[PDB]
RNA sequence: ACGAAUCUCUUUGCCUUUUGGCUUAGAUCAAGUGUAGUAUCUGUUCUUUUCAUGUAACAACUAAUGACCUCAGAGGCUC
């Protein structure tokens, strides 16, 4: 049991993004350079434009599926315990932080 | 009882608005009246300071506005 690290956390994460990028592009499928400027010393890739605003969906996709798996989280967390004496929502949090202790 | 995806739900992980110093626990757990000072309101006294009928005849007012012309705003004329 216990607790994932942050190196174990993290490719658990770039595991899980791999898969929906594998299920994106297999989605996809069953519907249908480098250029070094030597004067800048800048380097300039050039890409598709529609997987860069895939890239910037998804993000925003997962970041409004988290706000929103939290957000139920707040309003069932709120509504569950009520037998202990409260004062306001930050006593609430705290007492039932107490809990998680034993 | 193994779905390639979405939603809803359960359990672990995450705690995600989830107690921000000090010292003699920092110190104490007590009726009315009397006096002094400031402020407001009322009363009295003293002083100072703010003005000047009717009729007839004559004169002024209902300076400003509009328009035209000359000179480089003023001058003249009419309404």
């Amino acid at each position: 049991r216990g607790g994932i690290s942050y190196d174990q956390l993290a490719k658990l994460s770039y595991e899980k993004t791999l898969r929906n990028l594998a299920t994106q592009t297999q989605n996809s499928s069953k519907q249908d350079k480098v250029q070094k400027d030597t004067k800048t010393g800048k380097i300039t890739i050039a890409d598709d434009d529609k997987l860069v605003n895939k890239l910037a969906v998804s993000l925003q996709s997962e970041s409004k599926k988290r706000y929103e798996a939290r957000k139920r989280q707040m309003q069932n967390a709120k509504t569950l315990y009520g037998v202990e004496s409260f004062i306001n929502d930050k006593n609430k949090q705290f007492n039932e932080k107490l809990s998680r202790e034993s």
